[PDB]
């Protein structure tokens, strides 16, 4: 797994359970290609989003919509949506893992890397 | 003031001086229209982005560009730029402060809304 | 003010109004010395802690009982109470503010420091 | 796993390993009671620190002891340590993950409960 995506919900103190993930990879002519989705587990991760051989170096983006997950809880955020635009494998493949924790109002993400 | 910006770089604890902001408003023709810009002064806040008259209701992007404060710095960041695409006035006018703490593999963000 | 606390209430997106805040200094004999108290204004600000006079170097607690103000908002917390332990001073005065994001399960504090 | 601790080191985007970890339960004469302690692993993460017949009700703390952390890289920090002080099992057992992303002058923590 060279990209993992956890997506906590920091007002219940509890993971995010199904909340859709894009993924899209910077293209050549500076446009974002979408490159792999998917939708958060009951211990709110993604895992499974790409593999060694597809997964690049390059710019992603990293796209969680959020507004879907608090509609089923009855809310509505203030934030569309939380991003992580970040650069990858840029000195040899690393695994990613992107966090995010969530809100109506505040969301931090991390982009957690480490080697194989 | 209907519309304030503050930048903190949490790795050193300090306000964040001379970044850029721009900011941008969702057009009828789903597009993101140019709306303010400017550079957070020595204290890390932007004010004067905009006035009462001009900031009406909708959707609103404010891009800061994190990537060259770090080269300034001396640090290639992970990301590569944070923003926050929020609602705006949606029920009434307010008055909006976007904070943004920034690191080179963290960022987060709060929309704190109040009344005048 | 080269003390200054800032509260905000993460989940309402909101200053956090009429919070209590004790800072104590560590005693030669190991012990928490009762500093300086207040509550949080309108702004979610806690200006006039003390005095450049009295602010001499140390190592300083903190502490912001959020446990109350959920209360009066009909909330139970996780978090007993928020806490910032911090060295002050230790190369020559600063101005220090403590920055404090609550919600029933999280908080992030920040020490923002600044010369004048 | 009743109760599990997961700690990031912000400022380098990657897991904190080695970090030491106290936890105490506040005892029926107020005072702190030594409960459990261990080291992060090269996750990041401390596990086995208790189990469900020992892990009761009660008020808890943890304890993470950055400052050494930082100066094995070479850091002063700020903060002293961080802490959550939080209470568990209050409406049954649950399973407890605190998670804590240090920086020299920031930290999160969060509460992330969960069923089993």
């Amino acid at each position: 797994c060279p990209l993992m995506v956890k997506v906590l919900d920091a007002v219940r103190g509890s993971p995010a359970i199904n909340v859709a993930v894009h993924v899209f990879r910077k293209a050549a002519d500076d446009t974002w290609e979408p490159f792999a989705s998917g939708k958060t587990s009951e211990s709110g991760e993604l895992h499974g989003l790409t593999t060694e051989e597809e997964f690049v170096e390059g710019i992603y983006k990293v796209e969680i919509d959020t507004k879907s997950y608090w509609k089923a809880l009855g809310i509505s955020p203030m934030h569309e949506h939380a991003e992580v635009v970040f650069t990858a494998n840029d000195s040899g493949p690393r695994r990613y893992t992107i966090a995010a924790m969530l809100s109506p109002y505040s969301y931090e993400t991390t982009a957690v890397v480490t080697n194989p």
